[PDB]
DNA sequence: GAGCGATACCGTGA
DNA sequence: GATCACGGTATCGCTC
């Protein structure tokens, strides 16, 4: 088949360049402001002049703020990011029926019965950068090959404002040459643990034994890139459900008392109602950082949707058997909501 | 032995 | 004891 990909650069900074044309060459950090000390959070995206002098995703606010003090850093507004991709997006369904929208930022094309060639593809994605550069002024990054994953690792290659095929030929040198830890799904936890065997190209997947992989990373992930190695992977470009919409916040003090934590977990909720809007969830997940920073989180599936007032009641019922069965304590709460009718 | 959905930890940035 | 959002996914219980 032939698939064209399309990731928007930087996009919550971009977004905020074209908000606001002055920040334009100069740095720009979006950063979530969340918990107890001021500037607190992490840093969610930076624009090109802040990842040259080390700011990127991830790092903690403060440190950025010791690398380019006077850089712009400006909050989430995550509801403006969304209203704007949901627009490219509707840009870019005049171009197949079938598009898999797999994050606010990127979308998969199935263009094999709109073109015959990858010439076309590429043909038809400068037609689409130009269109989403025309209509939004946001730039973006095409990546074109056989299937989902190496037209993902083609945009990986050509950001920013890039385009890149990968032909078959290409393919079979990525599968001996490329590093895993580039390859998409896989993360830092992932591609350390393939140290083990220091696996280092996706061919090596092949030489180790299934079982052996199948214990380290685990079954999933074992058998994704043993397909890809065999470059026997075909999976359908396919429309995308959402899976869950939540809510987490940070609270004040570490508590462990339900009437100090029960008006956090009141608002996580209604900061996820609003965003559920028309969906109706069947599930819950009442989920507690606790003092030391572990994850704990307890659920409940219902045969029904849940209306916001058995949300409250259940959500109570849920962070109580939270507070018996761990001992510490609780320094951040909030919901997840799931299985949408 | 294995299907099926729920669950809660786990990992990625989809 | 300094990140949020989403959804991946290994396992478990229930069951035939
Ligand atoms: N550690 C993190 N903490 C919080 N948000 C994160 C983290 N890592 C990634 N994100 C979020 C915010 C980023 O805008 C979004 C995209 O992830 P990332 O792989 O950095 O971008 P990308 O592949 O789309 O590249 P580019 O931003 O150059 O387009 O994921
Ligand atoms: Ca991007
Ligand atoms: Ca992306
Ligand atoms: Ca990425």
């Amino acid at each position: 088949m032939i698939v064209l990909f399309v990731d928007f650069d930087y996009f919550y900074a971009q977004v905020e360049e074209v908000l606001n044309p002055s920040l334009k060459g100069k740095p720009v950090v979006v950063c979530v402001f969340s918990g107890r000390f001021e500037d607190s959070g992490a840093v969610a995206t930076a624009n090109y002049e802040a990842r040259k002098f080390g700011v990127k995703a991830g790092i903690p606010i403060v440190e950025a703020k010791k690398i380019l003090p006077n850089a712009v850093y400006l909050p989430m507004r995550k509801e403006v990011y969304q209203q704007v991709s949901s627009r490219i997006m509707n840009l870019l369904r005049e171009y197949s029926e079938k598009i898999e929208i797999a994050s606010i930022d990127e979308a998969y094309l199935d263009i094999s019965d709109k073109v015959r060639d990858y010439r076309e593809a590429y043909n038809l994605g400068l037609e689409i950068k130009n269109k989403i550069l025309e209509k939004e002024k946001i730039t973006v990054t095409v990546g074109i090959s056989k299937n989902k994953v190496f037209a993902k690792i083609a945009a990986d290659m050509a950001k920013p404002n890039g385009i890149k095929v990968i032909d078959d030929e290409e393919v079979k040198r990525l599968i001996r040459e490329l590093d895993i830890a580039d390859v998409p799904g896989i993360g830092n936890i992932t591609a350390e643990k393939l140290k083990k065997l220091g696996i280092n190209k996706l061919v090596d997947t092949l030489s180790i034994e299934f079982d052996k992989l199948k214990g380290m990373i685990g079954e999933a992930k074992a058998k994704y890139l043993i397909s890809l190695a065999r470059d026997e992977y075909n999976e359908p470009i396919r429309t995308r459900v959402r899976k869950s919409i939540g809510r987490i916040v940070t609270m004040k003090r570490n508590s462990r008392n339900l009437e100090e934590i029960k008006p956090y977990l009141f608002r996580a909720i209604e900061e996820s109602y609003y965003k559920l809007d028309k969906r109706i969830p069947k599930a819950i997940h009442v989920v507690a950082v606790t003092e030391d920073l572990d994850i704990v989180s307890r659920g409940r599936t219902f045969p029904h949707g849940i209306s916001k007032e058995t949300a409250y009641s259940e959500s109570v019922k849920l962070l109580q058997k939270i507070l018996e069965e761990d001992e510490r304590k609780i320094r951040r709460i909030g919901v997840r909501f799931s299985k949408f009718i």
